[PDB]
């Protein structure tokens, strides 16, 4: 195992950040099953998302890939779970690491970015009413991520 991801794991696993658990699965230390807590005061607030994460053997040239499991109402997450955040793609560096892009994928649901996405119908619900958008994701939230 890489020093760094043992570092990683440990630091995850012994100080992990509020509403954030990362464990690896067992004998395959290069993949993590993640429980993110939806943050008070959004649409999220009470479910408990699932991601899975796996560090490609390029990391930490190469970023995590990250994908939620859960199904959510949200700009920057598809209907695959694919998370549209940009330290995920160009804006990684080995200088950030798993903690940071959990802290980052944490906050995304506090404050989703509906102009990011190429062509996401979700996205444009939340662009022409918020308010409204939100009424799905509550309700998905207590449907989907109440587990």
């Amino acid at each position: 195992i890489p020093r760094r991801i043992t570092k990683e794991t440990q630091n995850l696993a012994n100080e992990p950040p509020p509403g954030i658990m990362a464990v690896p699965v067992p004998e395959n230390y290069r993949h993590f099953n993640i429980l993110i807590n939806g943050p008070d005061g959004t649409p999220y607030e009470g479910g408990t998302y699932k991601l899975e994460l796996f560090l490609p053997e390029q990391y930490p040239m190469e970023p995590p890939k990250v994908r939620f499991l859960t199904k959510i109402y949200h700009p920057n997450i598809d209907k695959l779970g694919r998370i549209c955040l940009d330290i995920l793609k160009d804006k990684w560096s080995p200088a950030l690491q798993i903690r940071t892009v959990l802290l980052s994928i944490q906050a995304l649901l506090s404050s989703p970015e509906p102009d990011d996405p190429l062509d996401s119908k979700v996205a444009e619900h939340f662009k022409q009413d918020k308010n409204d958008a939100e009424h799905v994701a509550r309700q998905w939230n207590k449907i989907y991520a109440n587990n």
